């Protein structure tokens, strides 16, 4: 997924920096992370795995690391029907 997540920057995130120079240790706003870059995230990675960034995560410090946030969408994977 974390690797996936990053991804899909390429193909539907709006972001006017090739992903290539971007990882999980590096900061995506660096890039140029926008909101419109990272709506177009969720709704292609959706689909892509299964679910998209709940806002819980959304407004928080996780997009600066996406091995953090890969981690907490993977708790949403522990228990969704008991979100």
């Amino acid at each position: 997924m974390n690797a996936t997540i990053r991804e899909i920057l390429a193909k539907f995130g709006q972001l006017p920096t090739p992903v290539d120079t971007i990882a999980d240790e590096a900061d995506l706003y660096a890039a140029g992370l926008s909101s419109f870059a990272s709506v177009q995230l969720m709704l292609g990675i959706e689909e892509a795995f299964d679910i998209e960034f709940p806002d819980n995560l959304l407004n928080r410090k996780s997009f600066a690391s996406i091995k953090a946030i890969e981690d907490t969408v993977k708790l949403i994977l522990d228990g969704k029907e008991a979100a």
